[PDB]
């Protein structure tokens, strides 16, 4: 934790975006896929369901946002660095834009998994979801 000052923000290079909630970044030389902490996007794959309303689109935001971005950083919480899959969870940042929250403020996502204490950003995306719901964004539509 040295001086850092809480959570640290590490650069990274965008490789390939899967959907709203998941992408492959080159965090410290080495390809790796990442999961968005406290956040869920309408399922997109797994037949165990099908295209969740706002699914395809829900992924038509994270992609570019990352592509249109010239640089991006990753913020590790305080809990586990990755989930039982090899996919690390963080609020991936894009030009100071909280994708996880960005997507939340947009009605393209829901607040899922708040983990203790790997959720040092709860409230934040919470107020947003309330705003995207107080008006009726996509889902909450
Ligand atoms: C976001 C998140 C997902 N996970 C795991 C739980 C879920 O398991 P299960 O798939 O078996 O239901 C899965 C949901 O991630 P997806 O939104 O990619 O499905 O990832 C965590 O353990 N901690 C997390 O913060
Ligand atoms: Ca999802």
């Amino acid at each position: 934790a040295t001086s850092t000052k809480k959570l640290h923000k590490e650069p990274a290079t965008l490789i390939k975006a899967i959907d709203g909630d998941t992408v492959k970044l080159m965090y410290k030389g080495q390809p790796m896929t990442f999961r968005l902490l406290l956040v869920d996007t309408p399922e997109t794959k797994h037949p165990k369901k099908g295209v969740e309303k706002y699914g395809p689109e829900a992924s038509a935001f994270t992609k570019k946002m990352v592509e249109n971005a010239k640089k991006i950083e990753v913020e590790f919480n305080k809990g586990q660095r990755t989930d039982k899959y090899g996919r690390g969870l963080a609020y991936i940042y894009a030009d100071g834009k909280m994708v996880n929250e960005a997507l939340v403020r947009q009605g393209l996502a829901k607040v899922a998994y708040v983990y203790k204490p790997n959720n040092t950003h709860e409230q934040h995306l919470r107020k947003s979801e309330a705003q995207a719901k107080k008006e009726k964004l996509n889902i909450w539509s």
